[PDB]
């Protein structure tokens, strides 16, 4: 039955949320609801980052793949990129290596280090707030 698929799914997604931060990545909702927290503390360019790595990685073309890592090298790693994420010269000078011939791998490094930034910092907070809470109220409810 649809509805009660639902809202068990409802329950386990947002609950999950709180048990793990792959859990919240991995959800189209949480991720939503993420940013939009994030957004409330100026740093949603990490998710934004992060996002766009995940979307990188997956593409096979070679032609598509430098085109890629160009745009977000551009967006979020260059020095007064218009979302500059919050990492160090080596980390930075090593993506712009990788550029020179981009594979999968372009931005592993980077990404890593913006997880952890999230991780450690916005991702605790979230859940402690008065919408992850009442979020996760109704979802024990769900079940």
């Amino acid at each position: 039955n649809l509805y009660f698929q639902s809202m068990r799914n409802f329950s386990e997604d947002v609950l999950g949320w709180r048990e793990s931060f792959d859990l919240l990545l991995s959800s189209k909702n949480g991720v939503a609801a993420f940013h939009a927290f994030l957004k409330t503390e100026f740093s949603e360019e990490n998710l934004e980052f992060w996002l766009a790595c995940e979307e990188f990685k997956k593409i096979r073309s070679a032609t598509k793949l430098a085109s890629r890592a160009h745009q977000i090298f551009e967006e979020f790693i260059c020095s007064e990129a218009p979302k500059e994420v919050n990492i160090d010269h080596e980390t930075r000078e090593l993506t712009r290596m990788n550029l020179q011939t981009a594979t999968a791998t372009c931005f592993d490094a980077a990404q890593g280090k913006t997880r952890t930034l999230m991780e450690k910092d916005s991702y605790p907070r979230f859940l402690k707030s008065p919408a992850y809470r009442d979020l996760a109220a109704q979802a024990s409810a769900a079940s």
